[PDB]
């Protein structure tokens, strides 16, 4: 299968690049503020046509950094804290000539294989190291040993690094990025092309004024369309050189609300069929596309036949699909509007069993049923 | 010699708007509220303006955007300008529709204008306006008295189908006067009653309060807020229809549409430009004020008043903002731009205190062009 045609499947993306000037800003400039009304994670939305990892839909190094990876012209790229991979696939189709080195954290929480790159991509042969064989600590990048067997397989330096790990701490961030440094100063491989070597990084910005370890330089911080609206949530390109400031909370605040104000979710070009389907299935076992008032009514009459282990225990399986039955005739009835949080807040805001949505639904089905809301709301019309 | 109307409107700059419609539901969810202080003093909606001199009502509202499809269903063959002045907003009508007819009125006063200047320096010549209110008393060109009405048809015969108007009025209660004797005309008038209830007015209204019912039988259809618009106020146009009564816009509903426009869009400037309209402003501004402004003809201007010292120091004031626009970076012609313009100049309070509200207008209306003549 060709890795151009599969990019059709993933959204465009819309973000904010905040270039680092060592010259100060002598402004002081205002704040943007809008409390949106919503209780449901939009930013899922555009992403129905992917499964175990939608990584994809919200960060692109070809719209990211795509001067970088050309001036550069990376033959390996090291993706870690990747889970099941959808950022690394979109990667391998926007450039199908690119191998990778695939590292993350090896538990029961979440994956440690590329789930969804063997799903987009259709084969594992351009990941030369997928980790395999490795211990708990030598997929942890807060860890020396991770960082020792980077080149066990790729010769190739680390010129463009990319990690999408979730850390406890800013200190286990720290951590990482400090080992990062260690590597890129230390490694034979690696000190030969010098300070021209990049991690781009997911970093929440939290407070302000926090300095950067010693010799890590952020070039530029990239605020996304697609991460979670509550948080403070961004993509940081650091590098080595005379070290600077982390994003502050107000800057990535004011460019995370103007995206939310005035840009829309672009919708994917073409529709994975199958892989709507899977999350229809995921979401509510049994359902089928395309979802209408007829599709519905079955899922309310398959629910009445069941009712006509034990037997009153299986009532609390019935509640949750009343409740998903219930939001999807909701979205079937209202009326077709711009993918836009102004959008989303008068659908959330119309619904009135909202709090009963958010205490019957865990969060990871709450997920799925915005993949299934985004499909619908690009199907009508 | 031959003046083209279409030609014409390439003078006139792009307008963005956002139309809120009136929904019967009576059901409005709860939603949030969209703020940002912008520091700005100046009024900027008249960046986009320097093309004209009297009246640029034109560049904030039109009808062919805001209502293209209700002048295609309700094809009008004559038009009704009221509170129009210099006819802006109706000369920028006579370009988008080459063949409309128009029937004029303005308050006659010493105050503003009940000529329509912009429409003859536009079109060239008043052929089109059927009726310009030509030997009328001060009492039959006011929209709040009922001969005004009375009068409406003594040139033109067709139906008030649409009406326009861009009138400013001292209290609530004289648009209120307006709108009865409109719904009045609409409803008596051999003429009008014909066609029924598909008549409209479109008339400018200041969102002040909230939940006020508009009067009986008058329906608003929609409201259009305006990026030409003050920052500041609470200014909207309401589309009007007889039907079953409802609510005025209320200052909430705006402030949110209003802001939405400042933070996220960027004016739109003229695709041409009128050389003898930016000249006009500029003499106008400072007297002997030459295009085009750069470092030369600002030092010109230093060195003329060198050899009626508050005539000098609001000259001074000009010069002075001029050379600051001239030696700011080129940016995009919105808010947080015009914002740091501001920011960046330290005599801004003396700039309010030395000139007036006109001065202050026509001083944008030359920083727009100056800006605009930037790369
Ligand atoms: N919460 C959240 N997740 C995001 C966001 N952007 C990307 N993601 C990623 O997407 C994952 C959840 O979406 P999926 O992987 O598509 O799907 P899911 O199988 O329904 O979910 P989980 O068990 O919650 O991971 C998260 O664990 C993140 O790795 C975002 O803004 N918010
Ligand atoms: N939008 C807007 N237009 C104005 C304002 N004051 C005057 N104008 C119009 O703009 C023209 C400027 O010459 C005036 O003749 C009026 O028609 C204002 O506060 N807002
Ligand atoms: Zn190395
Ligand atoms: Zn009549």
């Amino acid at each position: 299968i060709d890795p151009t045609e599969q990019l059709a499947y993933f959204p465009k993306i819309t973000f904010e690049r905040l270039k680092n000037y060592d010259t100060s800003s002598n402004y002081a400039k205002g704040k943007l503020t809008r409390n949106y009304m919503i209780l449901l994670p939009w930013q899922h939305v555009n992403r129905y046509n992917f499964v175990f990892s939608s990584t994809g839909c919200k960060v692109s190094l070809k719209t990211c950094i795509g001067k970088l990876m050309k001036d550069l012209n990376p033959k390996v790229l090291y993706f870690i804290g990747e889970g099941a991979g959808n950022w690394m696939a979109r990667t391998a189709c926007e450039y199908p000539d690119i191998k990778f080195v695939y590292r993350s954290l090896k538990d029961d929480l979440d994956h440690h294989y590329p789930l969804e790159y063997q799903r987009v991509i259709g084969e594992l042969s351009r990941i030369i190291d997928s980790g395999e064989g490795l211990s708990m600590e030598t997929t942890d990048a807060t860890q020396k040993t991770h960082w020792d067997l980077i080149h066990r397989v790729s010769k190739d330096a680390l010129l463009i690094t990319l990690c999408d790990a979730e850390f406890k701490d800013r200190d286990d961030f720290f951590k990482m990025v400090i080992l990062w440094r260690k590597h890129v100063l230390s490694c034979r491989i690696c000190t030969t092309y010098g300070t021209d070597l990049y991690l781009f990084a997911k970093y929440h910005a939290k407070d302000c004024n926090v300095k950067l370890p010693f010799f890590v330089r952020s070039v530029a911080t990239f605020i996304m369309q697609g991460s979670k609206l509550s948080g403070s949530e961004c993509y940081i390109l650091l590098t080595l050189g005379h070290h600077n400031n982390l994003p502050c909370h107000g800057e990535i605040q004011n460019s995370k609300m103007k995206i939310a104000v005035c840009n829309d979710f672009y919708a994917a070009k073409k529709l994975d069929n199958k892989s709507i389907e899977a999350n229809c299935k995921s979401l509510l076992s049994g359902l089928r596309i395309p979802i209408n008032k007829k599709e519905l009514n079955r899922q309310r009459r398959l629910l009445t036949l069941q009712s006509n282990s034990k037997v009153i225990e299986s009532k609390w399986l019935t509640n949750k699909a009343n409740t998903i039955i219930d939001w999807l005739e909701h979205i079937l009835n209202s009326p077709k509007g711009e993918l836009n949080y102004d959008f989303f807040e008068a659908l959330e805001n119309t619904y009135p069993n909202m709090i009963k949505l958010i205490d019957n639904l865990g969060n990871a089905e709450i997920k799925k049923l915005i993949k299934v809301t985004g499909y619908m709301l690009v199907s009508k019309k």
